Formats: C-alpha cells, structure tokens, sequence
C-alpha cells in the first residue's frame, strides 16, 4: 500500500486544498468523473454561460417596449453548446494536467474512492492507498426518482442537457427547484416551450413566500406550470415523451429533464469503516473546524454541508486548507471556525432572485420585533430607465437598532444588487446607517437598495 | 413687501427641503424655468431613460457574439421622446401643483431672482419679498464657447437635445465631459454618426489615467475622435455645421451638441447684495453647515458644492433641512455636518465607467503606501457568460492596513458593481475583511470586485 500525507476525495473544491505550505507532502487526489468538479463542469459556471444568452434573446423579443423594433431571427443552440464548452473542456482538462504531470508530489486517481478502513482507501483502479489526515470533497448527484429510473424513456439531467445536439420544441421539467427554473428560462427563451412539473403549491417553495408567490404568478405567464401534483409514471411513445401525474394530467414533450434535487455522495463512501458518521440527510457530520467524527478525516463542499453552494464549499475550503496544517485533534487554539452565518443563494431565472438571511416568516416565527419594506424597481429612475413592473427588492430588518435580517431581490441584476445588503448585514452594520452614511449613484440600480432601507420604519 | 420664513430659489433639491417640521413656517419657492430643476427635466433622469435604449440597441447589434441571430431593424426616436417626457412633464408638473396646490403656506413664483438687498428677493414677476431665512438651491447653467454663441449658428445643449424631432445622421459634440460621452453612447448606439472634438489629448480627462486611456482606445474605434486641438470658429453652411480646428481639421455635420461644461449661477442672482460670498470659479462658499458668509442664507448643489452631483444635492439638503431649524449662527453643537469624503461619480456610456476615491496619481502625489490590483470582467465566472474583453475593475487599497483609497470600474454595471466599495470605504472596512469576511454570490458580476481585492498585495 502507498502512503500519503494527504488523500483528498473529489477534484471540486478538494483541488483548491494543495497550495504552496503543502510542498513538502505527498498528497494523492482521486477524481472518478470530469476533473474540476460538478462547479466547473456541468453546474455553476456553463450554465450561467447559457442564462446570458437567454437573456440576451429576452432582450430581443421585449426591445418594443424601449422604441427599437428587432426580429430574433433564430438561435444556433449547437453554436451555444460549442461556445461554452469550448472553453470550460480546455480548463477542466488544463488542470488535470498540472494536478498529475507538474505533480510536484501530487498523485492523480481515476477511479471510485471507497473507504475499506481507518484511513484505508480502495482507488476504485484496483489500488488501496493509506493517508495521514484525509478530507472527503465528494459533493452531491442528481436524485432521479424511481417511476424515471424503471419506465426506460430517456430522460436528462444537468449532466448532459446542456450538450444537446438541437433546442427541444417541448422541454418537460420535473422539478421546482433552482436547477428547473434556472434551466426553464434558459430554454423558453432560446425558442423551446416548457412545462414544469411541481410537487408543491408554488415554485422555488422554499423562498420567501411573497418572492416565492410572486415568481410563481410570473412564471404562469411564460411557462406551462402544473403544481400541487406528484407524478406517478412515465411513458415513452417514440421520441415523444408523456409525464402522468397523480391528479390524472398527462404532460408530453420532446425531452425529459430531471431536476427534482441533489444527495450528497457520503453514502457511496463506505464512510462505515472508516468511522464518518452520517446524518439523517446523508450528510457527512462535521464541527465549525470542518473536522468529522473520525480522526485525520474533514470534509467540506456539498458532501457535508446543509447549503451546497461553491462559494460556500471555497469558504470552507480556506478553513479546512488553514486546519490541515495544524494540531486539529489537539489544539482548538490554532484552528479557523467555518462562518456560515449570512449565506446568500441566487437563482437565474426570469425574473432573476437573490437571497441572503431569514425570510419574514423565519423572522416573525424567531418572535422577531421586524419592519419590513418591499420596494418596487419601477420606482426608482433606473427601474423607469428600464419600463420595469416584475421588479423588487424586500428588506425586513429589526425595529429600534436597524439590524438587518433579510433581503430578498427579484428583477434584473438580483445577484449583484443584493451584495451592499450582504456586506453590511456581514458586518453589522445599520440599515439606517447603510442609507445615510454613504453615498450612492443616481440614478443607477443600486437606489432600489437605498429607499428599500429609506422606507424601513426604524 | 411679502414676508417669509423662509425663501427658496431653485426646485430643484430646494423643493425637498420643506417637510413636516415646517408646518408652521410660510416657505416662498421660486423657479424661473421648468419646475423640478435639471435632474429631473433635461438632466439626471431622462438622459439614463435614453442611454438605456441605447444599450438595447447595443445589444441587438452585438447578440450574435453570444449565437443569437438578430437584426436592428430601426429605432423610432419619436416614439423614443414621448415614452421618456411622456412621464416626466406630467410629473415636473404634477410637483409644481402639489406646492401651489397642497402649499399650507407656500408660495411659488415663476420669475428670475435677483437679490436686491439684505434677505431682499426681486421675484421676477415684478414684486419684492423677504425672509428670516434663505436657501440658495440655483443650480447651474451650460457653458457656450464664444465662438459658438457668437457665430449664430443653430446649437443643442442638454436642454433641448433630448427633445429633437429627428435622429440626426452625423451628430458633432463639442465636449469630452461626462455629458459628451453619454450622449455619445446615445447617439451612436441608437444610429447616428458621432464626432467628437476635446480640447485634452483623453477622453473623461479627469478619471484615473488608466481608466481615461482605455476608454479613449475604445471611444477611437465607436467615434470620429477629435483630441488636442480647441475649436476656433463654427459655420453653417445651410443645415449643415461645419467645426474647425485649430491645427485646420474642419469637423461637420448636422447637428452640433455642446457639452463643454456648467456654470454654476451664483453670478446672476446680485450675490454681492446681500454679502454671500463667490469664491474663484462661481460656486458660493459656505463651510460645513452649508451656511454662507451671510447670516440667514444657506446655499446647496450646483451653485455651491464642489461635486455637481444629485446625490451630493439630496445629501446637502438634508443638512440644510435639518440645520435650518436650529441658531446655525449661535450654536453649532446642534448642527449637521456634511460629509463630501467618499463621493461616487459614473458615466453612462459605452463602456460604462464609475469610480470613488483616489485614482492611482492621487494615492501617490499623496505619499501613500499602496497597493494596485486591475480585475478584468473576463476573468470571473460570469465574464466568460458575457464573453467580455473590456471590463476592469481597479481597486487602490493601502499596504499594511488594506483600507481603500479608491476604486474605478469601466464595464457593465459600473455603477452598481462598485457599491460595495463605495459602502466599504465609506464605513472604513478594510480589503482583507471585506474580501474574506463575506459571502460572494457565484456566478455574478459582484465576483469581479471580490477579486480585484483578493489580488490586492497585502
Ligand atoms: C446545475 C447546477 C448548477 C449550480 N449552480 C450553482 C450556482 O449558481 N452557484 C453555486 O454556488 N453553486 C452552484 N451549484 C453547486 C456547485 O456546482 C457544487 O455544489 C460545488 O461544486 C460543490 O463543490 P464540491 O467539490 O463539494 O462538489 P463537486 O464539484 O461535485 O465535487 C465532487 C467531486 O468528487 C468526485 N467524486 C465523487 N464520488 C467519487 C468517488 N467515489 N471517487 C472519486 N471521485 C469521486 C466527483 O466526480 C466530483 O468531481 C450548481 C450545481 C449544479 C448541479
Ligand atoms: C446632462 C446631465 C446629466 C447628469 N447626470 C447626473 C447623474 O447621472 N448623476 C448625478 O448625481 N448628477 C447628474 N447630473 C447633475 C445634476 O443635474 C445636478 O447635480 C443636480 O440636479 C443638482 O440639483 P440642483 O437643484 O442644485 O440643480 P438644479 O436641478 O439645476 O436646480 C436649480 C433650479 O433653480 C432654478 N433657478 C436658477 N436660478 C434661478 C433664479 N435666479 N431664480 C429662480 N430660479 C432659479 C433653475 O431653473 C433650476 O430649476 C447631471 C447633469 C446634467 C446636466
């Protein structure tokens, strides 16, 4: 058996580990799928590539609206799928290049890692391998529900919908989750008709229900939406595709995309042997140190944490990165804490939202004193600029201290408006101070933010 | 003669200084032309209402970078000026009524004034009034060069371009301004041929060099750029303007737009009558407390700051507003401070520029210890979903420390993707903690500045 310093599961944000301070360390990397993880490859960064030239074409059907009369002649979808991958294959493939050809002590792994011991790892390529400390980056897969799994009809996921060789006349999606909206702008707006299949009474259900609710009336006007419906079988007629749900309907399409949620890959592992405890989701248990129940043994990215986000899974990554080095099951003193405090989340759709805190229910149900204002884009000179009526920015922040709790913002630039909201609630700062200590540009996007908090009560 | 409380020249910003706390108070307003001053009427609003058309256009003609097939099939200009004044006059008018129709003792006049003695206004509509108290909310006026204004030839300013019946085919700006480049953009994006001719060898001479050399570079390849050389003499050959040079080159076109510069119009109010001083280039000098030289007289925006900027006016007006309740001229303890320390400036053009703090000259004319970082868009996730080759973001921070001494962005978002600088430099965050210390969306444009400060030394 070969020993190692380190052996790291999973090329995602594992492969941000190994800096400089690791030079003189043997450290060994297995990846079983495309190297960079599900982030680079078939997650974040393509499809955002795809959301752009959506909202590129929305920019062309709406130009009216403005005085400027343009046709949308037509899309070259194969010319998209080109132009993305074009660019992320030759990086994800850069890297693993440097990871097992410069490998200045570093070794590449191509197969199934499982644990077979205490820091006993079969390779999956017909090697076992033995680690000084180990870190588990395994991230999450697609959960494909067993009706899909069992009925044979061909059905996709983010895996290889954006590698389609032409745009579906009809995109049937099962799923209300950011994945299904996200890919439900992307393909109504380059020319396919979408339905969206939804379990629950309103899509992305886990927002905040007035964003929540006013997306769903929305989405009724550019989507065929069928909510409040568990599916109940599938069957294939040819190419033609045809979707049963529970109260009788029928939905039929060109392709199948599954989007109904994500399961961290702990379970895979064989963690049992190697003493990883499992919670009741299938995360990996870990401490604010990023350290799991098993000695030597971290974890970080969608494999263990509850918000399965890269920007999450990096800040995680610095922390882990900083621990490894250090006395971790003997002294506390030099160790990083994860911050997971003031998270946000953003979901590329139509209209585009963005998250950060609790949203006013969780406020109100923490039996919290909150005021609360929902300023519309169309308000401010930007938001007329741009003829908007869809647009919002909520901020429920605390009575008498102006302690922001929450933000949630639908309409163009949802990701970016957010931020000045998420760098004072990281740092404590006042909504009252927020609007009047600083100065902001008129009249750009940013004034939705500004009289947000100018029309807070306290 | 008619007395008051309390006089205001100017509804402008002046308009929002009477609030609840002057119920009681007779307040006199006057406004000699369109009643909600420049912003609102041939300034900050409707100029964004245009420019926002403009990259519609823009991006209709540049789509099929991103495999969009799409054609500009015309631009209804007429259409263009009802939508954008189509709700601005009905709301510069729905505001003057509210202050002679709501007016609980408020008097508007519609005349220039003059001051003809101590707190002594010559309305202009042929009465005298005086008042306890006096805001000076003048504003400012553009600058004709004499051999404009002296020709007899047919010129536009922001006054009156905005309301051409026409798209001009080849439009001659004189300026290199803020003003001369968004109309620029305007123009140009929407169809028509643009000159420019400045006086400096750069565009936006007064940015941060790098920021003013690359625009040019970019400006140079969308315009017919004139620098170095001053005008010297306009004649009109019919409809036709023809500018000439002072090397010889004869700039012409159809349409000549001024954008030279304002003047700010404390000379033609008889200043010196009532003991308000004018400092070297016209601006009214007050301190801190916006309180001029004369007692009872206060002065804000255009005609006094230093920064004709709106959010500087609004800023102003609130410690006018507030200061003008208190003995300005016996106690400052009560007293409300201007703060013009982190003012942000943007231009609305192609590509969009915003800046705040020091350029690179300043931080070391200064003798400060700094450290540079340029971002450019293309190098963050969703720079590659926009395929952009122009975007920068420059971040000034100081070594050792990390505290900001300015930021300067050209690209996309400009304005708003520099807030959380301008909100982190306002409050004294430093790079490192508002770096680290925070959450990031992934993908979005808010990324390029994460690492722009992430690249920062030390
Ligand atoms: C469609 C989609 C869109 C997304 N959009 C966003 C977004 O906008 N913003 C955002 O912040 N996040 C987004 N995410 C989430 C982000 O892509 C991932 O959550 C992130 O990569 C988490 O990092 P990770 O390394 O833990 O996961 P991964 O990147 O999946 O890393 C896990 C790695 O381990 C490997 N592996 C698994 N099992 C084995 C084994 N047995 N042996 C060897 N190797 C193995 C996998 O091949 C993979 O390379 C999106 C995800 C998807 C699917
Ligand atoms: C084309 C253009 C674009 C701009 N874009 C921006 C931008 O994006 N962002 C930004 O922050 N700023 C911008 N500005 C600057 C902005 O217009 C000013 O900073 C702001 O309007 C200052 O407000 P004010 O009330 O002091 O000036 P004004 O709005 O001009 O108010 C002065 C008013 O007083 C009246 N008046 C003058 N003299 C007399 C008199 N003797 N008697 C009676 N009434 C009188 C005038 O008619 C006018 O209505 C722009 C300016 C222009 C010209």
């Amino acid at each position: 058996m070969t020993h190692y310093d380190l052996a790291i599961i999973g090329s995602g944000s594992g492969n941000s580990l190994p800096d400089e301070r690791f030079d003189g360390k043997k450290i060994a990397i297995l990846e079983e799928g495309t190297f960079g993880g599900t982030c680079l490859n078939v997650g974040c960064i393509p499809t955002k590539m795809f959301v752009y030239a959506a909202e590129v074409a929305r920019t062309i059907t709406t130009a009216e609206k403005y005085g400027v009369d343009a046709t949308l002649d037509g899309v070259r979808w194969s010319d998209i799928v080109k132009r993305v991958f074009g660019r992320i294959d030759p990086i994800s493939a850069g890297g693993e290049r440097y990871r097992s050809e410069d490998s200045p002590n570093t070794t590449v792994y191509r197969g199934h890692a499982t644990f077979t011991g205490d820091k006993t790892i079969d390779t999956g390529t017909g090697e076992t391998i033995t680690a000084d400390q180990v870190v588990i980056a395994a991230g999450s897969r697609p959960i494909i529900p067993e009706e899909i799994a069992s009925s044979g009809v061909k059905y996709y996921t983010n895996e290889d919908i954006m590698r389609l060789p032409e745009l579906p006349e009809h995109l049937v999606i099962v799923g209300s989750g950011f994945i299904a909206t996200e890919f439900a702008h992307v393909f109504s707006a380059l020319g396919s008709r979408v339905s969206i299949i939804g379990r629950s009474q309103r899509l992305l259900r886990h927002l905040d229900d007035e964003i929540s609710e006013r997306f769903t009336e929305l989405a009724e006007q550019k989507w065929d939406v069928h909510l409040g419906s568990p599916l109940t079988s599938v069957r294939g007629d040819g190419d033609n595709i045809a979707v049963e749900l529970a109260n009788g309907t029928v939905v039929s399409g060109d392709v199948l995309l599954v989007a109904v949620g994500r399961q961290p890959n702990g379970d895979l592992l064989g963690l049992d042997k190697a003493g990883v405890e499992l919670d009741d989701k299938g995360s990996v248990v870990v401490d604010e140190y990023q350290r799991t129940t098993a000695e030597g043994v971290f974890a970080l990215g969608d494999v263990s944490s509850p918000y399965q986000l890269k920007h999450v899974a990096n800040h995680e990554a610095r922390v882990v990165q900083h621990n490894l080095l250090q006395d971790a099951w003997k002294d506390t003193s030099g160790l990083r804490s994860t911050d997971h405090r003031f998270v946000p989340a953003a979901v590329f759709t139509d209209p585009q939202i963005a998250d950060v805190g609790m949203t006013e229910k969780q406020a109100r149900d923490a039996g919290l004193d909150i005021t609360v204002k929902v300023q519309a884009y169309g308000d401010v000179a930007y938001g007329w600029a741009m003829e908007d009526q869809e647009g919002i920015c909520k901020v429920i922040a605390e009575r008498g201290t102006g302690r922001i709790l929450g933000a949630h913002v639908m309409g163009t630039q949802a990701p970016t408006v957010i931020q000045p909201l998420i760098q004072a609630m990281s740092f404590g700062l006042s909504a009252q101070d927020m609007a009047r200590g600083q100065y902001w540009i008129h009249p750009a996007l940013a004034e939705v933010v500004e009289n947000a908090l100018l029309g807070l009560d306290i």
